């Protein structure tokens, strides 16, 4: 059908329909008379799966042969979404498919939708693993993801009543085609026993087993014929476990539970018990796997030559204490020798500063789970600490300050410090966030080592999130430019010679309809509700919380709520406000947001004097393959944090790909993104990072902006009276009483510019032809913020690998 | 390589080659380079599957086109075993595929033993279900069997100092390559609730739900191209249970224990919540997938002549009052009409007599769990007490020892007479179990309805107990006389004009001869011990349990030792003495008896002057697949159950059709099997079932045989003393006590007698020739004890559906 999708071969689509039919008979011993829609995927999703395998094959081979310094990305979070697609599109298998599927009377894009999202994350942390799995693939890295393999990932969000109900994603029930379990490289994973130590040294006894059993799955690389391995570890229990008889068996499951469920607890830190154990299962596993492989290639002196381990945040931090154990207990190199080589293998990615956030895990915890690494963490702590104390002499401010063990009622190990002391590099996510690092958390760190701090402002792959999801987007810039920027995104700037083409302007806006056409319908089929197409389609899709203000976004639509009501025969630029995420479970105030954003739009949504020209619409169960459709159909993206507070952000570069303006703060990737645009091009608003300072030194008081601001003291006494929750009038007195008393997030200083900047966002919309133009500027500089550039720079100024954009051959 | 093998034909070699090489590469995603015997395997195991499933699919497909009567047999239990060798010898495709895997260098008979048996039974009742299943899809019936997926089997048995280790038996580690999930096949089950009265009858409400999702497995008919099903539920929780967030999804596994984990109690009953949850799972499931089936053909009248539902023991007894819920409460039939279709549907074998074995459970079990079922049991005793009272009128004892309600501190429901009250057929599993039946357990129910009470002799299919286990015999049967015996097993009487012919001597000499080699190997190979094969090798294997009297055995064995030790210098005719089997878990008796045995073994096999003369091996793990080893290499058969206790047997059957003599009791299908070879050509001994009666009415004094039998008195004081158990010198004083003072099964009674019978096996070896006639004469006469001649006989008398011999289409 169209160029980007690759060609469809007459010899291609008679074996797709061959093998097709194999697969439909052979592997799920059906014929065509009994086949359901679900079938027919499993069909296709074998008949792609076996495209793979050859190239899977040959490039481990290429990897034993070449023996290339190897990379591992260690992460609890995978966010995978869909595997289908996007093999199709890295194995350029996408027009004959469709072809192939539709000679045998079958819709692929019907058959796309009965997949399952591989949902093992929460939000931006885990979509970054992805991301970077894409692009390390793309260019030739040597790279193996290692995480664990939930049998639930983030729960499925239904509303009911206008709240949040969760339940479980059992995203195995009808199988993954795509994983290949590999029960012969199972390992054990030790916990709970108690030190002796002997002559020999220190020795870890009366230790309780888990057993690791790890599962490949595929990561085809872009047209270059590499497939690179994500290994996830699943625990099941040694056949001696417990071995009256029943209950010996049943009590199995206990053992199998540390690799069952995510914690949905997005930016936010619970000590419990079980997290820790899937943070060391992670590691114990994948550090036996990588060493494994190192010996087959006695000298560990190489081992920094051949290993990078990449820590996504301190979930996998114990990669420290652990080789330092394997390498002093097991493998018997002295101390020094073994820091120096754990030094130079770890590198650590910080991913916030909300402090929050920050793993500090109880000592009374490691002590009874950890016994070997907690004695191993003290011993890195004191030598860490006479580093110190010669560096900055007298100083003991900074001892107490630096120490990886915090005092307190419990003491508790900073997992942050530890990264940081046993790693040769500590980045951040985007430039203003590596910057703060320096300037606050980090301060003391970054004056004893300058060296280990970077930035690898973080990207997204335009393989996912512009040739998968937005065809007709791809397609018309293709026409122009070729395919090439598809692998090297900063080839899009030749599009800025295309600004004052009517041909391309035409183009650029009839996909943004088309795309909006298309997302209009699927809410009305799926969903049950009706949105004028014509509409600015205003967008805040990411996970509820405070310091994202969600909140923000509800005060400017009761706003323009307010407004028509006052002035109901004036003119508005006609908008649909969708606002989705999930909320962690028990966070309280995220489901308040929630339960807020159903009530508006309650009110809003039938109110007859405002007819089309408002929608409110919470979208429900926001994921991967949501954001796919949501993100294309755009026209506002909204990203709206308190300065200081969004660590990067990669939904905002998503919607920039697709062809959305952004309204923001200076926060994150904002600032390099306008940098990128200009400001001109850029619904730039609100405090800087050093404004939120000045109003934190004489304090936020709330009321003054209640007292000045007759638009909002409005709001505030709607929410209080109940005018959004006429039976239960006092539902929303907790969101009232923050936003006057407890705001961390300072939304009444950000209300007024916000308000004003989004009368901007509405003038420009009602010149087509000019937000078109400011549009193609957004695209056409959108090209720093391909995870191709940033993992180019981890290889080149982390890893010391180079990056490869050589075919392997087929 | 040998005739009974099939064909390998160039073209067949050449796929099998090509298409194992497939599945090497596409389906294990392996090199040649990195396959482990594993990987081979599990290739083979798909090329052979392959084969399977255009003759499953074309066998569902004519079962829909013809609609005959369907046969469903319900069973908690399937002792399948290993699949692999099975589908090659019913597909005629062993010699292909060992032409196949040799010209690629492998050795198929390793790879063979590389499948894990799948386990999911205990002994002879689920041993009897799948001999049944091959059975049934030989003969062309329309049948399904029913259980449930357990994820642990029978557990695998240790020894460890000479006593049982218990390990779980992890079968499905690996992945079940015969299996084939149906998620979309699953069905809800409710248990718990409580029961509403409306105008509409009565309503099963508040229930939970735990979902059944089905596992279809292939059973191919010998050489006719039927394919059948045997479909088995495994649990999953509903995707809302329990829905803090992380408990809620870790307690699903409570809901998916049902299906985890097989009873290892073998002929005892516990009344444990769990086992009557996995009852009453597999009877709600496997009820609505026949009445939904049924449906796919308004009127129930018809239903008996389109299903018959089998019922393997009373472990699926709810059956009776779920076809009365689902009738009556859901389908609106009145009581009466639907009665009439339950009792024309169901059938009910029963497998014991031995009163701790039945099913009572409990009321308040039954009233928690299954409310309704407590209410429609209550109405069915009901009715079927006035039916008593008015065929014996007056007679109030008998109305308390037919009810189905047994009184008591608990109250409990009769599972057994349930069955009766609730079926049209009623069999016993052996000519004189069935007659022991309508004497004394149910006397009153045969005097109320003597029409229902039948004989079913238990037979063994003669593929996996022949072809299979012992191609070398089957070879030798086929040079003389074809291969149509093997199934048609009467044909085998053709071989009495053999008995005299030298040649046919010196063949069935040979093999048993080089089985003795082979299984003589085996035990150095896998567990490091040395046995002489010019020994006579007297096998006892079967469950442990005091009925089957291993007991007696030991005492024989002490016998033998205690007369070398007196007289070393006389010759005896040299024994190896294997003994093997499992004791339930918590049967502490069944747990000594293991002991003693391994005791005796550490005495016995290393006395210098006993020599190679006798020697005891406990065989470790006794399972299907050992059974298939050691059973081809067995002289003599110890079938020495006191007589009335064993129902049936069935490795009694085995042993026959494999070369053995067998020295046994007149009890179970002994008495038939010499009624077939004659008395003369059968080592009969001891007490009949009129003696055991006749010592029970004057009372078994066990110090009678201690008084008088001087040899018998020497061997309870070594055991007293401590000869067996230098360390523990009162390890075995329960064992002496229960012989002493509570032995239900008079070992003491039977003693005499069996040395004696035991003498003249040790004359008869002493002249091979003779040896070898009489075992011509039982093989020859083994052909009523095919399992087809049962479900021919199961098909004509209680189904009600003409077996057929005729090839579907390929
Ligand atoms: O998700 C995170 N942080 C986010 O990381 C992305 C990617 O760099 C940034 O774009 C974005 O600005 C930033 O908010 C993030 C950071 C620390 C911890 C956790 C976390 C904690 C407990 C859990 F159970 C699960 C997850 C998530
Ligand atoms: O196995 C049985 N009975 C046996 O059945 C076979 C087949 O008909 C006969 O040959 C043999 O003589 C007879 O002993 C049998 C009979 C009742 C209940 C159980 C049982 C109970 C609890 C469990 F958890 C598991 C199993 C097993
Ligand atoms: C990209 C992405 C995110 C991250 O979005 P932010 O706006 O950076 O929080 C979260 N969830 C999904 C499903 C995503 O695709
Ligand atoms: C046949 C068989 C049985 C039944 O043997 P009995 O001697 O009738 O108790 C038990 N276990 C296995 C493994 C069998 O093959």
């Amino acid at each position: 059908q169209i160029s980007v999708r690759g060609l469809a071969g007459v010899e291609n689509v008679t074996e797709l329909k061959k093998n097709f039919n194999r697969h439909l008979h052979f592997t799920l011993v059906k014929d065509r008379n009994v086949a359901t829609p679900r079938d027919y995927y499993f069909a296709l999703a074998h008949t792609v799966r076996d495209h793979l395998v050859g190239r899977w094959i040959r490039t481990q081979q290429h990897y034993y042969e070449k023996d290339p310094k190897r990379i591992y990305y260690l992460s609890l979070e995978f966010y995978m979404g869909r595997t289908l697609q996007n093999t199709m599109v890295n194995l350029a298998l996408e027009n004959a498919c469709d072809e192939a599927t539709y000679q045998l009377g079958l819709d692929m894009e019907e058959l796309e939708e009965i997949e399952e999202d591989a949902g093992l994350g929460n939000g931006g942390l885990g979509r970054l693993a992805a991301c970077f799995l894409d692009s390390m693939a793309t260019l030739g890295l040597a790279a193996y993801g290692y995480g664990i393999r939930y049998e639930f990932g983030i729960f499925n969000q239904k509303i009911c009543g206008g709240w949040q109900m969760e339940e479980a994603d059992d995203w195995l029930r009808y199988g993954n085609p795509w994983e290949k379990a590999r029960p012969e490289f199972t390992l054990p994973v030790h916990f709970y026993g108690r030190v002796e130590h002997t002559s020999q040294g220190a020795k870890w006894v009366d230790t309780q087993v888990v057993l690791a059993m790890p599962y490949d799955t595929p990561v085809p690389g872009y047209r270059n014929n590499v497939v690179n391995t994500m290994r996830l570890w699943s625990a099941k229990a040694p056949n001696d476990f417990n071995l009256g008889y029943i209950q010996a068996v049943l009590d199995r499951n206990l053992a199998e539970n540390i690799s069952r469920v995510l914690y949905p607890n997005d930016n936010f830190f619970e000590g419990k018990e079980l997290r820790l154990k899937q943070e060391y299962f992670v590691v114990a596993a994948t550090l036996q796997d990588i060493i494994r492989r190192f010996k087959s290639s006695t000298n560990f002196d190489a081992f920094p030559d051949k290993v990078a381990i990449q820590l996504n945040d301190t979930h996998p931090s114990l990669a420290i204490p652990e080789l330092m154990r394997v390498l002093v207990d097991l493998e018997r190199l002295d101390w020094d020798k073994a820091w120096e080589v754990t030094v130079k293998t770890c590198a650590y990615t910080n991913h916030t500063v909300l402090p929050e956030a920050l793993e500090r895990w109880p000592v009374h915890l490691l002590e009874t789970l950890l016994p070997r690494h907690l004695q191993i963490i003290y011993e890195i702590n004191q030598r860490f600490l006479n580093r110190v104390a010669a560096a900055f002499p007298g100083d003991v401010d900074r001892l107490r300050r630096m120490s990886l063990v915090e005092e307190g009622a419990v003491k508790r190990i900073n997992m942050a410090h530890l990264c940081i002391a046993g790693s040769h590099a500590v980045n951040g996510v985007a430039r203003i966030h590596s910057e703060i690092l320096k300037k606050t958390i980090f301060k003391d760190f970054y004056e004893l080592e300058p060296h280990k701090f970077q930035n690898k402002t973080n990207g997204i792959t335009p393989r996912r999130w512009l040739v998968l999801c937005n065809p007709g987007l791809a397609e018309i810039i293709a026409e122009r430019i070729g395919e090439e920027y598809i692998s090297d995104l900063d080839q899009l700037r030749k599009l800025l010679s295309y600004v004052d083409d009517e041909a391309f302007i035409r183009d650029v806006a009839k996909v943004k309809q088309e795309n909006k056409l298309k997302f209009a319908a699927y809410l009305e089929r799926e969903y049950k509700v009706h949105i004028n197409p014509n509409s600015l389609f205003d967008v805040q899709v990411k996970r509820i919380h405070e310091y994202k203000r969600q909140l923000l976004n509800c005060l400017h639509v009761i706003t323009l709520y307010n407004r028509i009501k006052k002035e109901p025969n004036k003119f508005v630029v006609p908008r649909t406000v969708m606002i989705g995420g999930k909320a962690a479970p028990g966070y309280h105030m995220a489901k308040m947001i929630i339960k807020l954003i159903t009530a508006i739009g309650d009110v809003v949504n039938h109110d007859p004097v405002v007819g089309d020209r408002l929608r409110v619409i919470f979208l429900e169960n926001y994921r991967v393959s949501l954001a796919e459709k949501v993100i294309p159909a755009a026209d506002l993206s909204e990203q709206i944090s308190t300065a200081g507070t969004e660590a990067s952000g990669t939904g905002n570069m998503k919607f920039m790909l697709n062809g959305a303006l952004t309204i923001g703060t200076m926060d994150g990737a904002n600032v390099e993104m306008a940098e990128e645009a200009g400001e001109e091009n850029f619904f730039i608003f609100g405090m800087r990072v050093e404004d939120v300072d000045r109003l934190d030194q004489r304090g936020y008081n709330a009321q003054e902006y209640y007292d000045r601001i007759p638009e909002l003291r409005q709001i505030i006494e709607q929410l209080s009276s109940g005018f959004f929750s006429p039976k239960q009038p006092d539902l929303f007195k907790d969101i009232v009483n923050m936003l006057m008393h407890h705001d961390r997030f300072k939304v009444f200083a950000d209300y007024e510019e916000y308000v004003k900047c989004q009368e901007r966002v509405s003038a420009l919309y009602k010149n087509p032809r000019e937000w078109t133009r400011m549009v193609i500027r957004n695209i056409a500089t959108s090209g720093k913020f391909s995870s191709d550039r940033t993992i180019a720079q981890y290889a080149r100024e982390i890893w010391g690998v180079e990056p490869s954009r050589q075919r392997l051959p087929a």
